[PDB]
């Protein structure tokens, strides 16, 4: 099982976070995603555009579940992947960390051209404060530690990381 879960808005560094918690723990680093895309031969894009927002998450529960199961590193979940009954379920009893994000932050950092299902113009900034919105209470559902990435350097956001893991609370 993994050593953590990272959860959170998309721009709010899971992958880069990712990348440092996990050369800091010392293990591998999953992405769901990435997993989705491996088990299905399809993009993440082409799920939603062919077949739906809701059949996308039935596969998602379904991977973040045995990657909850199977893997040993720190785990990253799609954005979305609380909004699943299922998956919070599943994260119960799990080291799971909330990357908090302003919008204005995560707004600016996913202004590239990422392909983004539902997050894509125009009126971005609307629709990022929307998902913000409604996902809040999930993420903190789930949570174990909260760290704020909207200011701090990531390579200490991951000490504070790092550090928490460790200590009591
Ligand atoms: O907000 C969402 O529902 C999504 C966020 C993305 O994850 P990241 O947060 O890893 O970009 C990806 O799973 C897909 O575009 C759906
Ligand atoms: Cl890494
Ligand atoms: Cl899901
Ligand atoms: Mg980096
Ligand atoms: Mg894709
Ligand atoms: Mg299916």
């Amino acid at each position: 099982a993994p050593k953590a879960v990272l959860v959170g808005l998309p721009g709010s560094g899971k992958s880069t976070i990712g990348r440092r918690l996990a050369k800091a723990l010392g293990v591998g680093l999953l992405d769901t995603d990435v997993a989705i895309e491996q088990r299905t031969g399809r993009s993440i894009a082409d799920i939603f555009a062919t077949d739906g927002e809701q059949e996308f998450r039935r596969i998602e529960e379904d991977v973040v579940r045995a990657a909850l199961a199977d893997h040993d590193g720190v785990l990253s979940l799609g954005g979305g992947a609380v909004t699943s009954p299922g998956v919070r379920a599943a994260l119960a009893g799990h080291t799971v960390v909330y990357l908090e994000i302003s919008a204005a932050e995560g707004v600016r950092r996913t202004g590239g051209n990422t392909v983004r299902p539902l997050l894509a113009g125009p009126d971005r900034a609307e629709k990022y404060r929307a998902l913000m919105a409604k996902r809040a209470p999930l993420y903190r559902r789930v949570a174990t530690m909260r760290v704020d990435t909207n200011r701090r350097n990531p390579g200490a956001v991951v000490r504070h990381i790092l550090s928490r893991l460790q200590v009591p609370s």
